[PDB]
């Protein structure tokens, strides 16, 4: 008379995740509010 | 007399997540507000 | 007599996902508001 | 006597998803509000 | 006296899925709001 | 013995120059890719 | 015995440019790359 | 025995000029890559 | 005898310039690269 | 006899230039890279 349950509410086995960001809201170029030359 | 249940409510084996976000809001490239030349 | 139930509510083997972004609201190229030149 | 029950309510064997967003809302390219040249 | 029943609400087995979205309101050309030129 | 010549090569007098440009490769709706649902 | 020349290669009196640009590659509505939903 | 020349190159005046450039390449609007809901 | 010459290669008088950007490549919405919710 | 030249390469008068930028490559919004929820 066994029983054997394995009611575990979350099982994971070999799980792997990989969360990547990169360059968000980064700049890697230039920004420039104005450029003024040549004014007379 | 065996039972053997396995209810367990979320059962994951051998899952791989990747979330990639890459160049999300940035800026790699010039923005310039103005560029005024020979002004006069 | 055995029973052997298998009610996992859910239940993933081998799941393999990618969510890749790339590019979202990025600027690679210029965005310039006004260029003037030669104005007088 | 046996039973052998299987009711997982979501039984995933060997998924594969990809979801890839590339270029969304991204300006790879010239965007210029005015271009003014040769005003007098 | 078996049963054997297999009742799992969804059953998945060797899905691909693969959602691809490129170029989504982006911009990989000019967008020029006015050129005006030689203008006196 | 007068003259008065008048030879200026452009004469502008009281000229109203409006240039407008507006909603130029803009979206104010939306723009969805893909939508899926209720895919199994 | 009196000339008055008034040459003037470009001469302009009470000239009044206005150049709007407005809404030049912008989004103010959703772009969304992929909405996927119930993908089981 | 007067001459009274007035030969200047470029003559101006009163003169107003307004350059406006808005929402050039901006986003007052949700851009999101990708959405991806209840998927299992 | 009198001459009264007035080349001024460039003459400008009450000239008014007014350049204004706003919003270039800013972003006053929300962009996010993924939204994931209900994986399992 | 009298000359009374006035030949100044540039001559301004009652010049008055704005040259305004705002928001040039500004977030004033958020910008999320990822958002995972309810990820088993």
């Amino acid at each position: 008379d066994a029983e054997f349950r394995h009611d575990s509410g979350y099982e994971v086995h070999h799980q792997k995740l990989v969360f990547f960001a990169e360059d968000v809201g980064s700049n890697k170029g230039a920004i420039i509010g104005l450029m003024v030359g040549g004014v007379v």
